[PDB]
């Protein structure tokens, strides 16, 4: 049996490192007669390893929603979005996005409008690099005019043919990933004779990242509030 965890918000306070109260609890699990630990999070592995200090507690580490798997701190294997779309359809979605981001009248435009990660293509009309304030400042401009929801409605319809999903990302970006690459993807790597897999996430409701995993019959899911509540949900049942 393996245990599965969301990184940001479930094992650590989001964007910061891991408190020692929690890691002491995981050590007891892999020290309880028959348990292995694995994690799945949207972030690239460098951020994840930074967040958890020790990748060695974890037999299997799945980053970018399981489209990237790691083991004993070696990469092993992981695919890319370009291998899915192909160089042609990509230079179609790309230059439609910039041509739209271009002619869009918003007050502040910056840079890194299209970030290519392994799993997703992050599209953002203001731009990825902007002082944390400009991030929040555009978030409220979004509440007034719903600028970003209008963006997805174009891509979601124009590229309905691409088998593509465009879900609203953070405050300033729309994540663009292939259909069925939510978080249930990491199930593909776990036919390793593992009888029961338990999962722990944050936003396990529809319109959330780890929602599609919970109701995937394959595994029992638990909804936790915060990391201190998580440690409670572990100690209580295990
Ligand atoms: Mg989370």
């Amino acid at each position: 049996a393996i245990f599965l965890f969301d990184v940001d918000g479930t094992l650590t306070i989001s964007r910061k490192t891991i408190e020692q109260n929690v890691v002491d609890t995981l050590l007891e699990l892999k020290s309880k007669k028959g348990f292995v630990l694995g994690i799945v999070g949207g972030s690239d592995y460098k951020k994840i390893r930074e967040q958890i200090k020790y990748p060695e507690i974890f037999d299997y580490i799945f980053s970018e929603n399981g489209v990237v798997a790691h083991k004993n701190d070696e990469e092993y294997f992981a695919e890319s979005i370009v291998n899915f779309l192909g160089e042609d359809r990509l230079k179609k979605l790309i230059n439609y996005s910039l041509k739209y981001i271009a002619n869009l009248d918003i007050p502040k435009k910056r840079g890194t409008f299209i970030e290519l990660r392994n799993g997703i293509i992050n599209i953002s009309p203001i731009g990825r690099n902007c002082s944390q304030e400009e991030r929040d400042e555009f978030f409220r401009y979004n509440l007034k005019n719903n600028t970003i929801e209008k963006f997805r409605d174009n891509l979601s319809k124009e590229f309905e043919d691409f088998d593509l999903n465009f879900s609203m990302g953070g405050q300033i970006s729309i994540d663009c990933f292939p259909k069925g690459w939510d978080k249930t993807f990491c199930l593909k790597h776990l036919e390793n004779k593992f009888d029961e897999i338990y999962f722990f996430g944050d936003r396990t409701d529809k319109g959330g990242n780890d929602y599609e995993l919970f109701c995937d019959k394959r595994v029992k899911g638990y909804k936790v509030k915060n990391p201190n509540d998580t440690v409670k949900i572990l100690r209580e049942n295990f």
